[PDB]
């Protein structure tokens, strides 16, 4: 899969 | 705020 | 602010 | 797969 | 502060 | 994979 | 400060 | 791969 | 195994 | 506060 | 803060 | 494996 992140 | 998606 | 994209 | 961050 | 993490 | 963030 | 690792 | 930065 | 620690 | 995690 | 990781 | 730490 993954991942995403933030603000 | 923010956002965290993971797959 | 900011971002993280992992794959 | 890879990674992609920043501000 | 605090912290963040997964996968 | 994964993430790790500490403030 | 702070640190961010991943992979 | 992956990445480590600290402040 | 392993681990992970940290503040 | 901090993080332990074990495996 | 700090972090530790080991495999 | 092998070990990361740091602060």
């Amino acid at each position: 899969g993954g991942y995403l992140l933030g603000s």
